[PDB]
């Protein structure tokens, strides 16, 4: 049922839009985008045409494939990511706070989260009640009963006294995931939490510590990870270097490559955001933007083909998220955020 | 009656190892050096001296020095750590100290002169113009040192920065007043000394945000304007989770530290970082210069010069991996000596 967009303006207040050609161009919007804006929360949901995004702290909806957005509901939280679950489902959190609600159809059911400092959350695309969910001290935790009741799952990624950045639940298997943390690097676990192993590359040091900022299991391929991070060797003091890159791991977690380092022309930081094409794994997206100077937006395609980056710019003050079209990938929409200078 | 001081370089290009070089034109155009600079290279230790037409550099272990205004430089001594940084004192006189180390040494002409410092953690040093062997020296505790015999013997001088388990990036010693310094702290902000460490004034403007936290990493008093500080910080508030925002700028005071306004943003266009060199014009207290350089990719240097008279940043670039120190010719300020960085 999914199609293309069958226009070319959008109607909505300005936080979502899409593009065809990777940001070249961006479809005008309706409405203007107003100060302070984050668009944190976009997702394509499996209902054919039907896409949900948290605009602060509105809850809004298209079901005709993006040309129109409405509002659905206003959320307890002002500051949403949505993760899809199947039948028309999705799950709004929190990222580093405790807020955590349902949403089906329009219907909204706020849940008690079984971590206050949520730092990942996945969903079993075979059970449509069955999701997990992460906490900032590497503890995943299982429900059964779409999210009403948890119990804890697995052992602490990086055990007792660890500070996770991110967990990424590999959409294919929620079994498998990768967990970020600062000093700790990486690790990946296959058998959900029971077991852990430590992550290597993300030093060129071996053994060497690194920040892991954020990662993200490609929806293409289950053994492709990519990930931001600080190899902390490489940003020793007086250095100057500050040791920051994005990798890439092709054995699901195991091991990374350096594939982009942070230069004005591909401008990374500790929260660049991580969109893989969720067809092609070779493919990464992920972007940079300041309200500052009225600088703008760059937003990069990276391409391990060749390992080149392309990028196109916009004059939004950032993009926060990311969603593809699933008949037509090349469409993506796009989470936008406005902060008045 | 003539004398014979301070001179520009009268030379076209330098007989050295590469390690430094001078430009007449902020960074547009860089002297050749006969020497090649070697991986894994970095200079932090440059100084322009009173004394005429004498430089002082640090290329890892290796003491340079140069007579003729940059344009011959020679090997003086191989010191005890290869990550040195100078403080030029009167006449002919230098310290060389390891930042974030111990290692401390006092540097006459050609002789060097092995010190014993009273920090294992050195995180500033500032000299007193008026008399050649006063000496001071700050800890990353926030712990200010004296030394009246020019380095030999040492006390603590006042009170700690910001008090006990609070440390220190940073202490940045007005080169026209030992008594007037700027620490800047992890999570604490910055603070402002004018009696020598006996009392210390709380900043403010480095948070948007009444009392919010920040980090201020580096500091430098501008020698041509005893109020004029800029200074490198992170307002903590700014960067909070989810926001996006790395909370990183350039700051200004013209208070002398007491109180700082935003100048520069961390963008593509001004690319700024926690460790982003700041080297003040020593002659126009509107002019800051800054670098940003990396080897990845082969990006190069950026040479930056803001300008407050107008807000505005200049940049040239250049193809070094980047420039670890900046020195002013005193008599010709528009020549600027680079210490330069050179990795595989
Ligand atoms: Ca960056
Ligand atoms: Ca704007
Ligand atoms: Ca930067
Ligand atoms: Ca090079």
């Amino acid at each position: 049922g999914w199609r293309a967009p069958s226009c070319t303006k959008v109607t909505g207040d300005g936080a979502v839009t899409f593009t065809t050609d990777d940001g070249a161009t961006l479809a005008p919007t309706t409405g203007t985008l107003q100060s302070v804006s984050y668009t944190h929360g976009l997702v394509a949901l499996d209902t054919p045409n039907t896409l949900l995004a948290t605009h602060n702290d509105e809850l809004q909806r298209s079901t005709d494939a993006g040309c129109t957005w409405t509002k659905v509901a206003t959320l307890g939280s002002g500051s949403t990511w949505l993760t899809a679950a199947t039948g028309g489902r999705a799950f709004a959190w929190e990222k580093n706070g405790g807020y955590l609600a349902r949403v089906d159809g329009r219907t909204v059911t706020k849940l008690s989260s079984p971590s206050a400092d949520i730092v990942g959350v996945g969903t079993d695309k075979a059970r449509r009640d069955h999701v997990r969910l992460a906490g900032s001290d590497g503890q995943l935790y299982d429900s059964t009963d779409a999210g009403a009741t948890w119990k804890p799952l697995g052992k602490l990624a990086f055990g007792p006294g660890a500070s996770v950045y991110t967990v990424s639940f590999d959409p294919a298997d929620l079994d498998h995931a990768v967990a970020g943390g600062m000093t700790t690097g990486g690790a990946v676990t296959t058998d959900g939490g029971a077991t852990w192993t430590a992550a290597t590359g993300l030093s060129a040091t071996a053994g060497g510590k690194s920040n892991l900022f954020a990662a993200s299991v490609s929806p293409a391929d289950r053994n492709v990870v990519y990930a931001l991070g600080i190899d902390l060797v490489e940003a020793a003091p007086n250095s100057g270097a500050e040791g920051r890159h994005l990798y890439r791991s092709t054995d699901g977690g195991r091991t990374y490559t350096r594939i982009v380092d942070d230069t004005p022309d591909t401008e990374l930081t500790n929260s660049t955001l991580l969109a893989p094409s969720p067809v092609d794994p070779n493919v990464l997206y992920f972007e940079y933007g300041t309200y500052f100077q009225a600088y703008g937006t760059d937003l990069y395609r990276y391409d391990a083909r060749t390992g080149k980056v392309g990028k196109t710019h916009n004059a939004h003050d950032g993009i926060s998220a990311i969603a593809f079209n699933p008949a037509r990938p090349s469409v993506m929409y796009l989470g936008l955020e406005e902060v008045q200078i």
